[PDB]
């Protein structure tokens, strides 16, 4: 299966998943200069007051922190969209050391980690139905750098020793992600895709352009996440981004002047 190891990761995925070197790949490079002011984008709205956590993961790739989507209960809407977003899931990829982590970039710029807030088109009626459609998928994405601890972060921080191994998973209710965003909701969007198999072309990103500051002790702790299973040998879970793609045929448009 794939991973992100010499022998199963991003180089590799191709063979499996040939969209990997399709017109429409993510995480992409964010050129500052070359993304345009877009006056056409209506104002964004993460609305997370109703969002309700149900459970954290560990998939033997990253963690994923649940959510239930069965009631219009926390929506991403304007900005770039047309029509309501649902969310369902979030996750991270970081890095071995504070200087890489990151999937998207911004003018070549690595950040320690980046979190994806994952929401469906209610149109398409469940997620697996909207991966089909080519806007599917909106998500949210955010950097972190390491400086000040992000206190709406340290509820995962605290529970993920109990999910060290592939495939366990913990209870995580009440969790409210809106304390892992950061004060301006400024970004950049751009029509991409998945970053992990099944890569599918299906997501509308945006990407905000503020950082969240973690500790240097909250990202410690992710890399002691482990991607083999309990009772295997300890492959520390550390470099679980992609890199870069080509951005093809595609303009990146900017919120704010
Ligand atoms: N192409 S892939 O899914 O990364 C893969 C790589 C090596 C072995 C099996 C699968
Ligand atoms: N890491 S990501 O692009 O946000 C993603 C979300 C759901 C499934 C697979 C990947
Ligand atoms: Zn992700």
């Amino acid at each position: 299966h794939w991973g992100y190891g010499k022998h199963n990761g991003p180089e590799h995925w191709h063979k499996d998943f040939p969209i990997a070197k399709g017109e429409r790949q993510s995480p992409v490079d964010i050129d500052t200069h070359t993304a345009k002011y877009d006056p056409s984008l209506k104002p964004l709205s993460v609305s997370y007051d109703q969002a309700t956590s149900l459970r954290i993961l560990n998939n033997g790739h990253a963690f994923n922190v649940e959510f239930d989507d069965s009631q219009d209960k926390a929506v991403l809407k304007g900005g770039p969209l047309d029509g309501t977003y649902r969310l369902i899931q979030f996750d991270f990829h970081w890095g071995s050391l504070d200087g890489q982590g990151s999937e998207h970039t911004v003018d070549k710029k690595k950040y320690a980690a980046e979190l994806h807030l994952v929401h469906w088109n209610t149109k398409y009626g469940d997620f697996g139905k909207a991966v089909q459609q080519p806007d599917g998928l909106a998500v949210l994405g955010i950097f972190l750098k390491v400086g000040s601890a992000k206190p709406g972060l340290q509820k995962v921080v605290d529970v993920l020793d109990s999910i060290k191994t592939k495939g366990k998973s913990a209870d995580f209710t009440n969790f409210d992600p809106r304390g892992l965003l950061p004060e301006s909701l400024d970004y950049w969007t751009y029509p991409g895709s998945l970053t992990t198999p099944p890569l599918l072309e299906c997501v509308t990103w945006i990407v905000l352009k503020e950082p969240i500051s973690v500790s240097s002790e909250q990202v410690l702790k992710f890399r002691k996440l482990n991607f083999n299973g309990e009772g295997e040998p300890e492959e520390l879970m550390v470099d679980n981004w992609r890199p870069a793609q080509p951005l093809k045929n595609r303009q990146i448009k900017a919120s704010f002047k």
